[PDB]
């Protein structure tokens, strides 16, 4: 993060141990769920391509996944250096590698450099997510004796990951949700089918 | 959360990892509880528009409820936007077509866009608690050997997710409620049948 | 609770997330044990009646007692009602349901805090007093019982609702009688080890 | 505790959540052991009368114990009333213990009188003869094993006399053989060695 | 630590108990997995020479990579020392913390003894990870059965302890592999493998 | 600890919980290993003796140690009695015969925080010495024990208290003397692996 301090200068505070501790346990637990990329712009919020590379750099396992991520943020830095041909910061100082601390934060027309890069790993943990989901969203249909509650809480996390909801179900509940007709909410048709 | 930095200026505080880790944890173990609705209001305190997006993304599960949830924020915000720096319009309390920046603008006329879009949740949540409720208050039947203390327990915990007391307890313990007559506490209740 | 910003004025500053998952998880663990009064006190501590009823709701089982404490709190805010007929605060105001956490910061003076939280707790003693299972009468030291326990379930029941000795074993009884009267706990409970 | 706000003024800090939960759990652990003592006056550090009330109601059991800390605290505020005739108003006994003053009357005492610091040493004090009462072994009767090395020996030794010659008394013909050898004037560290 | 007082004075403040225990656990869980080297980077973030040897000394097995550990700080503080020939100036053995005072070190900090340090120890404790690597890249074959995604899993696990990827897969794999050819990225090599 | 308030006078600031509890477990966990020493000196961060007689009286067992610690303690406060606002004693650096504003006080400045810190940690060096279980001398490899944790066990050994290549099982010990003389640790690993 950033901070400034007493004497009005701005320089780099620690990230904190909760932090750190917070982005190891998750990726342990969940992996590569959808819901692993909010906590992590949540657990950098405000943070440089210093701390960012710090945060990824902690991750234990899943070096397969991590390479290809490396490789998404490469695509990204020869992006910014075709449309970009103190001094301006060129894609490999967004990235943290070829750019000291004082710099990334001299850049922070105010240049976010942190927000920038988060982009870049933003968007290259949603192309390994989508990877990793087991099933597509065809498969995923509702059993005989499944309840429709759960039949479209697998639905919806497979869509996550990545009409159709009706076509899925099962008999019994097809029937229904037809009756139901055109412009029906979600509320509508839990309901019918409980 | 907002906070005035040291300059005197209304800055956004990261959300603390502890708010994010206890959120995620009470939805993994009380799923949709009565109790959830107030422990998100307290751990949402103070927050924007893009801190609460950001608590109700890191949930994980229950994806058939988010995309309910989602409905309802977009049927109260096209409220907003026929009941009515820019003016936010419904889309800019919600925090999809709005800056952090604009979102504390109007906070700190004051408009509390947070304490709005947090009645949007917390009244779309609801929907969802009453929904998820298993039992109805009509089943809710004590048993012939089950204390009148569980059964009240069972019965008010029914009555918080959507003379009838009385009617829906055993006949010994019904034998001595209608001798209390009209006007009986429900600490006399409980004290008769124990 | 309440904080003094650095432009001077009071706001109100969020209940910390330990307190909260603190006073969740002692109620899931004590249930109503007399000594959950003592931690609710200490837990909501300079809290305001907006901060007082988050810690309330938070509460998940126990419906039933929740329920009597909104009765004893309306029997409460009708007595203050009575005795009392920037706005004067009614009963519902100290309770925090017609009331703005603006104006309750406002009459922080009137400590409408520390009045419903007075309120809270002479609710919550009431169900205390229900939920304890055995009655002073019943506690009863047996035969091989040492009397270091039995003096523990003695006070912890009288907690929550002479005798002492009256419902001792014959032979820890004819050691306290022998005593004599003026004799403190301390001399009691080291006769009978 | 006490806390200078930021407008000079001495308003009373709440006792944090970390306190009130260690407190709670190393009684219910260690129940009364000689280790409780020092906890409580690390804990309650810097604590008002107020506080330390706080932190003894909320201990759950042991009502034989917290009764008998009742009585040895009336017994030391019967003494602050006769060492100190009752005439911002004097403390007296019932003052200090927290039961007839306010928290602004506490913060007042603090001539600065430390009516903290004093109720704190009524409490030590009358949980000290608790622990001596609830020690299960006499010292006497601490004696070691034929095979019990001598380490645990003196470990079980002076734990018995933290809650209440005789350790080379008590000890095995093995090692008082090789304890008395040694004279008088030998440390614990030579006693110990000698017997490894 | 280093912080500047209320009087503007830079005094050390204490490591607090969360990294203390932070920096103990990793090491009895990772031992020396190649992310705990980040990990000591992180806790140690703006740590002076006094603050570093805490940390190190609070590790209680694996003495014996402690031990080399040792050897190699003192093998950089002779380069040091040679490249500097000897507030004083700091030789090798003032930045290592064995032969200086906590407040020389805080002098020094401008001589940045402390990232100077820890680039030493980053670099001792590299050597010592390279070595507990159980098996060389060479060995990482995939099984019959073993999916694609694990078995770069353990390829690139190996190779951050210490063409190649394609030859050891199995047949079945390394014929589609060969048939994307040469200029292929790791996404579409595990997708074609899935 | 101490800390300067805002009025600018030196206060002591209470031990955290988390140190008070950090140092209790650590005691019961690791009893009294090499790694104790660096942990207590971090826990104790710029204490006072009233401070660290917190630490130490908290210790629940290893009594037996926490009597050799006193001993050791009176023999260096007796050193500084005879080597040597009043001007600190050997017990007032202990912490029994000074007040915490008189500790404080002393903060030419005296450190009498850091020379009682460095009298325990002496004390404290000589009760790990005399748990160690085994000497360095027995530490000797097994047949199938690799080399690996022969080192750990040895270098542990000697931690709490040529050689190394002497113990070794001759299947390495050839391998090691083969390397010959200025062999590093790195090497000798390296050629038993």
């Amino acid at each position: 993060p950033i901070v400034q301090n007493l004497q009005g200068q701005m320089v780099h505070q620690c990230i904190s141990p909760r932090t750190l501790n917070a982005w190891v346990k998750v990726v342990e637990e969940k992996a590569f769920s959808p819901e692993v990329i909010p906590m992590f712009s949540a657990l950098s919020c405000g943070a440089t391509p210093y701390d960012l590379n710090t945060m990824l750099n902690t991750v234990g396992g899943h070096q397969a996944a991590m390479q290809m991520l490396k490789e998404t943020i490469n695509e990204e830095a020869a992006e910014w250096d075709r449309l970009h041909p103190m001094r301006e910061p060129r894609g490999s100082d967004i990235a943290g590698t070829t750019s000291t601390l004082q710099e990334q934060i001299g850049w922070m027309p105010p240049i976010p450099v942190g927000e920038i890069y988060k982009r870049w790993i933003i968007l290259g943990l949603n192309k390994i997510v989508r990877m990793y989901s087991p099933t597509s969203i065809l498969d995923i249909r509702q059993g005989p004796k499944e309840p429709f509650r759960d039949y479209v809480d697998r639905f919806y996390k497979t869509l996550r990951a990545e009409t159709l909801l009706v076509q899925n179900a099962n008999p019994d509940c097809k029937t229904i949700l037809k009756a139901l007709g055109p412009g029906a909410t979600l509320e509508e048709m839990m309901t019918a089918c409980q």
